[PDB]
């Protein structure tokens, strides 16, 4: 299991990441750096690390082993951690915006006592640490500027998607008319697919000298289609998954979210079916949640998902056959096997 | 008035800034871009634009007029606007953290109805726009990477200071023991001086080919000492200024802030004077505010400020005489004349 082999060394490298981001020439800022230590430890640790590890795995698959020295690996781990800090920045902030209670089975940072909206500044420091790391480890490298720009573009794309999400589903203002498929695909593309699929692979490519605009265009065609499928999967499993399988528990309906399900549900309705969803979707009560689930069931939406999963598997295989070269197909396929739940 | 000459053209260029940051190949994100237009217009417009204009004025003073073509000026205006967007990013967010009501005599963005904590994402888009602008206007230039890194370093330094501020004065937890001078100088240095004084001049230098580590070290020695003085000035004027002069009205005492005044006040106290400040500083009531002001008065703190202003003027002149070369002294002096209130 190629990801499980690399994990040990990756998660150990965190010690050094934090040591270096807090390494004492200016004793005056001690107290803020301490706080920075605390923010990293609480927010970068505890996930599965899929995105970060994809950098280290791709790097191994993309570089000639002759050219995989100790330095090269330190940089790969670091850039991997950069991806993880990006995620930490987004999540700290999104949890504030969504009024979330927990994240990874523990209290969101901003809910922790004495933190509150100070978390906004903490999220910003998380983003800042990316560019500090890139500079400490990669300034002298020929791909240095490509990475800076790739992280920046990835932040912008994610923010644009978050904006589009916030527009599509305002807390307190339940409206289903703007839960369209065109709109769903866009949110997923910008809000998750880009930084979760494209970014880690693309960081790997750059680090191995692969900076062709055509090569990157091709990786991206594949990786976006992948990330779309994997988000639709999570939406499905949110409801119809056993929570032993998932790890979450499915609040998408109480939270009035733009899930793939409710979208597809919306397309397959006599006018009278809409009124039941208007009535039930978003409410605290549990009997209400049940009537929504029963509804999606009586529209054989599993059958619709199953069909989507077939077609999607076929298309992605085709893409990989057509556009992976000159990359090894196992960079894409290994990712798919790792994220499939 | 060198700043008043450049203002017209600078503020007109905003039209183009916004046109370009919202310029339609991807119709799917229309709705988020619209929102981006709205965020820029509300948050980048309405200030004095000192920081932004310092880029355009310095550029004129630093480049040989032969080499000040139409392109060169577009880039100067743009980078100026980049500074202004940085400010917009910080202020949108700081207003959330401080639970501010108004900013520039109007409702803070996050208080505007339908915005709320969505403003966090909006602040982030403001930061993102800097790097989009830098790329659209400067990618091909030899100073491109220096600007990217300068903006990033400036964000980090500001955030670190904001962290140190948040630590020093927690809303709800009034403690004066950590309002020390060493701590005050640090907050000002990182939170304001760097990005308000050093950054705009340094962006100008880079754009004119001045990338020496020694030249930048020297500009910075001057500009930090300047920014320190100008913040101490604002603290003073917050209380002892006529508000016809200032434009603000002095809430620093109700808001339990780490002002230069309260700091210096703390150093000049029998133990019994502290108890009056413990008692009065931070409270809603007005009679309480008065007893604080009366206190600072009876410690001849104007006399202490006056002395500080003399010594400070002398030191800054000395710095400029010693370290401005090979820059023209009028870049520093013009800045001082523009910001002195
Ligand atoms: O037990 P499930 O996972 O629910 C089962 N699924 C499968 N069963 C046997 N082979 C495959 S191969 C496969 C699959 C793998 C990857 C992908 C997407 C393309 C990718 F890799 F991104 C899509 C479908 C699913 C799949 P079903 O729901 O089809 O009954
Ligand atoms: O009886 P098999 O079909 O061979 C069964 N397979 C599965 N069963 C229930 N869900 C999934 S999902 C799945 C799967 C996931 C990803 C992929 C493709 C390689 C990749 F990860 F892109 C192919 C198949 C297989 C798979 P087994 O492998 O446990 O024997
Ligand atoms: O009417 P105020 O402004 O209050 C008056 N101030 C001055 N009066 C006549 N010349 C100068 S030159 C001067 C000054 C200018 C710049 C600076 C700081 C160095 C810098 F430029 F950054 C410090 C002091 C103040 C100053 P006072 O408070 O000293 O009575
Ligand atoms: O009677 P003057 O001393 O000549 C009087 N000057 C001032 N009066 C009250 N506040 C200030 S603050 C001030 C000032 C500010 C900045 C500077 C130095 C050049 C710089 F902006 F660094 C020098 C003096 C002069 C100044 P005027 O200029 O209106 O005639």
């Amino acid at each position: 299991d190629v990801y499980a082999q690399e994990k040990q060394d990756f998660v150990q490298h965190f010690s050094q990441i934090v040591r270096v981001l807090t390494e004492m020439g200016h004793p005056e800022i001690g107290d803020a750096i301490a706080r920075l230590k605390e923010v990293l430890e609480y927010n970068a640790i505890g996930g599965k690390y899929n995105r970060g590890l994809t950098v280290v795995v791709a790097f191994r698959e993309l570089v000639e082993p002759r050219k995989q020295d100790a330095d090269s690996l330190q940089r790969a781990w670091t850039v991997g951690w950069c991806v993880e800090l990006l995620q930490a920045f987004f999540l700290v902030a999104d949890d504030i915006m969504d009024s979330s209670l927990t994240r990874r089975g523990q209290i969101c940072w901003y809910q922790k006592p004495g933190v509150g909206l100070d978390a906004i500044n903490d999220a910003n420091l998380l983003e800042a640490c990316i560019y500090r790391l890139l500079k400490l480890y990669c300034r002298e490298q020929p791909y240095y500027l490509n990475l800076i720009e790739l992280f920046l573009q990835s932040s912008y794309q994610t923010e644009i998607g978050q904006t589009l999400d916030l527009l599509t589903a305002p807390q307190g203002n339940v409206d289903l008319v703007r839960f369209t498929e065109k709109r769903y695909k866009s949110i997923v593309k910008y809000k998750t697919a880009f930084y979760s699929f494209y970014l880690p692979i693309a960081a790997a490519m750059y680090m191995a000298g692969i900076d062709g605009e055509k090569e990157h265009a091709n990786a991206k065609k594949i990786l976006l289609e992948m990330g779309e499928f994997f988000q639709i999967q999570d939406d499905y499993l949110d409801l119809f998954g056993d929570p032993s399988v998932t790890g979450k528990i499915g609040t998408d309906i109480q939270d009035n979210k733009c899930s793939w399900l409710v979208v597809q549900c919306l397309q397959r309705a006599t006018p009278e079916q809409y009124q039941i969803l208007k009535e039930n979707y978003g409410q605290k009560e549990a009997e209400k949640v049940a009537r929504v689930k029963a509804l999606y069931e009586e529209l054989d939406l599993p059958a619709v998902f199953l069909q989507y999963e077939e077609d999607s598997y076929s298309h992605i295989m085709a893409l990989i056959e057509q556009y992976a070269a000159p990359l090894p197909p196992a960079v894409f396929l290994g990712l798919a096997r790792k994220i499939y739940k």
